């Protein structure tokens, strides 16, 4: 009860990965704390950021599902061998930066 039906879909490195979106509050808090917490003040907060990609990361599918415990996230990561934060970069450029573009 925290992502959507709505699959975005991308191609990192040579595998293409496609994750669930967001909900709507789901999208709105997150991008809430993350302008506030982390961006305003250009002292930032740390359980924030591992917050977030614990969730983002957290929307990525295999069976049909999702994969929401770190046990799977990393299980994923290391089969999959995609960089981290090319694929932190982009959930955010498409669950979060899309709210400041409408």
């Amino acid at each position: 009860g925290m992502y959507t039906n709505t699959i975005i879909k991308t191609e990192i490195d040579e595998k293409v990965i496609k994750a669930f979106k967001l909900d709507a509050l789901t999208r709105s808090k997150l991008f809430f704390k993350l302008t506030t917490k982390l961006a305003v003040p250009f002292h930032l907060d740390q359980e924030t950021f591992e917050e977030t990609q614990l969730i983002l990361f957290g929307s990525i599918v295999e069976d049909g599902e999702a994969l929401a415990t770190p046990e799977a996230i990393n299980k994923w990561f290391e089969y999959n061998d995609v960089n981290p934060m090319d694929l932190f970069v982009w959930l955010v450029d498409e669950n979060l930066v899309t709210l400041f573009k409408g």
